[PDB]
């Protein structure tokens, strides 16, 4: 090209409406999982957005550095785009276009970008489009819903506004409906505070009402009448589905979670092995495998009072190492799947395997951009296999306190903040000097509002550590709380 039609090139693909101005950050996620897991959904869950899918692996492609890959597959989007869109051939072109220019430009093809950003900019302004390259469009959002939400958790918020964007233009949109309502099911078990929230229950509703052909929708209602215990009417959704459709991954995993959160373990297992037949990578379903056996596992222990003896105990550890084994291919699958990495360290753990579990302890303590929700919950269990199974208090202490520096309101508070004073206790009558402790019960009181308590137990740990930066902190924040 030329510099300055290249510095204006650059400006104007900033102001298109594409994955690369969506802030979708490849730190975030694991590459091959979500190209993998793409490829998958193309094959396996035919009612999602072809054109979509294919604009989302283009963008994934070339964040695994393969922009000749990623062109190909714009070009299936291009297809796509004829087959399915040919009455809308322009406007559907937009985001295809984008990507288009942002590709040829990373490829240093300049005069090829200014192609797109020039057929972008026309189909803009035929369109009455208050803005020179981008147009607002609900199918616009609806896609960037669905672009954050594969791109994790800390989107989910993001992914619920664009798909609200969405519903203001078209509120009984079937697609648009289907979108937000899997958002707010995500979110009602994401970040909770405390118990079980439903405020998908209704959104689900109208999706399944709109959508009365898709089974994949539905089973998210029946999960979550489950969750709201009218779980006999989920559980019928569940057999009406199973006998509308066979061997769909992205049905039978949900349909397989629904009956382990009833026990039935062996029906669950059953149908996650039909969808391992389809999908034998799947992380999720790996995943699910683990929580069977786990499952299994834990009652034969409850029910020998922890002491399994002869084939109890060949049991145990037969269920113990499944649960490893498709924990652990979950891990490998995924290696943003946080939770993947807890139940493998604690199913180590519960094997005596300490090594093996520290080892993935480690590995799960320094995931730097997953929610601080999960990094709350890794401490916790780092907590509890320090305390109970090291017998480290100390090192148990100090997780124990991360995890609520992190998060302070969880289904975990509770038992933080009381494994933090009997620990801290127990300590103190050992030595009443013991600083660590002393600090832990400032942190706990601070939380639990008791001011002058916790200024008390910091005062002590100061005396005895006076220029402990931490605690002048803590003292003031105290003295100026209002
Ligand atoms: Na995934």
């Amino acid at each position: 090209m030329s510099e300055i039609r290249k510095d204006t090139l650059k400006a104007i693909l900033l102001e298109l409406e594409c994955h690369f101005t969506w802030n979708l950050l490849k730190e975030d996620i694991d590459l091959f999982e979500v190209e993998d897991t793409i490829g998958q959904q193309l094959e396996f869950l035919t009612t999602k957005s072809r054109l979509a899918l294919y604009n989302l692996l283009a963008y994934v492609k070339h964040l695994k550095g393969q922009n000749k890959d990623a062109l190909e597959c714009l070009e299936q989007a291009e297809e796509i785009i004829q087959q399915e869109h040919s009455d809308k051939e322009e406007v559907r072109s937009l985001v295809t276009w984008g990507n288009y220019a942002w590709v040829y430009y990373h490829m240093d093809q300049l005069e090829e970008a200014q192609k797109y950003t020039g057929k972008i900019g026309n189909v803009c302004k035929k369109l009455s489009s208050p803005s020179n390259y981008k147009l607002e469009c609900p199918e616009t959002d609806c896609e960037k819903g669905w672009a954050l939400l594969k791109f994790g958790g800390k989107y989910y918020q993001k992914a619920k506004a664009a798909f609200e964007k969405a519903l203001e233009v078209e509120p009984d949109n079937p697609e648009f409906n289907i979108g937000y309502a899997i958002t707010v099911y995500r979110l009602d078990d994401s970040d909770r505070e405390g118990s079980v929230k439903s405020f998908s229950l209704g959104p689900l509703r109208k999706a399944v009402t709109l959508n009365p052909d898709n089974s994949y929708i539905k089973v998210f209602l029946a999960l979550k009448l489950q969750d709201v215990h009218a779980e006999a009417e989920g559980e019928k959704y569940i057999e009406e589905i199973l006998d509308q459709i066979s061997s769909q991954p992205y049905v039978l995993r949900y349909a397989a979670k629904f009956y382990r959160r009833k026990n039935s373990w062996n029906k669950a297992l059953e149908l996650l092995k039909k969808a391992l037949e389809v999908t034998p990578t799947s992380s999720f379903l790996h995943h699910q495998m683990g929580l069977c056996y786990r499952a299994q596992m834990i009652q034969i222990k409850k029910a020998t009072h922890n002491r399994p003896k002869g084939k109890d105990k060949l049991k145990v550890d037969e269920l113990i190492s499944s649960a490893i084994f498709h924990f652990k291919a979950a891990m490998e699958r995924d290696s943003m799947f946080a939770f993947a990495y807890t139940d493998l360290a604690n199913m180590y753990a519960e094997g005596g395997q300490y090594s093996n579990a520290e080892d993935i302890f480690r590995k799960a303590l320094r995931l730097e951009n997953i929610t601080d929700d999960h990094k709350h919950q890794i401490h916790y269990h780092y907590g509890r296999f320090q305390e109970f199974h090291r017998k480290s208090e100390n090192t148990a202490i100090h997780h124990y306190l991360e995890a609520l520096k992190v998060k302070d309101r969880s289904p975990l508070r509770t038992k933080l903040t009381s494994a933090l004073k009997k620990l801290s206790t127990k300590r103190l009558c050992h030595n009443a000097l013991d600083v660590q402790s002393l600090s832990a019960l400032g942190f706990v009181y601070k939380l639990e509002g008791e001011k002058r308590q916790a200024a008390e137990y910091y005062e002590k740990a100061q005396k005895i550590d006076p220029e402990n930066a931490e605690f002048l902190t803590a003292l003031c924040e105290l003295r100026l709380s209002i």
